[PDB]
């Protein structure tokens, strides 16, 4: 077949009932999470080949960053909870990866502040038990399927994206590749 169980994708052992359509897992600290956000724009592509209005869902791990990485999971939260999530994915990864000036959780509070969110609704925002419950469900989605790598991406909790089976030699090719394997998943 074109499309392979074990090539360009597999199949959870344990399928996870009732999970998002569209499900990603990222960490500031991961490499080729700044690669599929800034360089590749893998979740916009594939939004655009998916039917219109489809849930997709974007959530950060604990795994990566010791410390500061459990405060970016939170931080994550706050962004899905005051929707700015298009207004610090970019300056959070540069924070962490580029300059190496996010150092602690006041330092991913100031890329908040930057990028115009007031400090008093970013604080109550962090600690709100909004939050909390948004860093409940990250852990406990990511939990649905034992994850220990990302970039990773489900589809109706039931196929896991295998982008190792993917040739790239071209960034476009791959972004394509990736996008109409999601579209087929989706589709299954
Ligand atoms: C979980 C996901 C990966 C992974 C494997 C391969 C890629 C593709 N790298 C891109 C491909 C296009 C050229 C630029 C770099 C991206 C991520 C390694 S572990």
């Amino acid at each position: 077949a074109q499309y392979e169980d074990g090539k360009q994708y597999t199949t959870l052992e344990k399928p996870v009932a009732g999970a998002p359509q569209v499900l990603e897992f990222f960490s500031f600290f991961c490499p080729h999470c700044y690669q599929f956000e800034e360089v590749l724009h893998i979740s916009d592509n594939v939004k655009k080949k998916l039917p219109e209005g489809v849930k997709m869902t974007k959530y950060h791990v604990n795994f990566m960053g010791g410390d500061l990485g459990k405060d970016l999971t939170q931080a994550w939260a706050v962004a899905m909870a005051l929707g700015v999530e298009d207004k610090v994915t970019v300056p959070l990864f540069e924070g962490v990866q580029k300059t190496q000036t996010i150092r602690s959780a006041s330092d991913i509070r100031d890329v908040f502040i930057n990028a115009g969110i007031k400090g008093e609704e970013y604080d109550a925002a962090w600690n709100s038990f909004v939050v909390k419950s948004l860093v409940a469900q990250q852990e406990k989605a990511a939990a649905d399927v034992q994850l220990r790598g990302v970039p990773a991406m489900f589809v109706n909790g039931k196929y896991q994206l295998n982008p190792q089976g993917m040739d790239t030699s071209n960034m476009d090719v791959f972004v394509q590749q990736y996008a109409d394997t999601v579209k087929y998943l989706s589709e299954k």
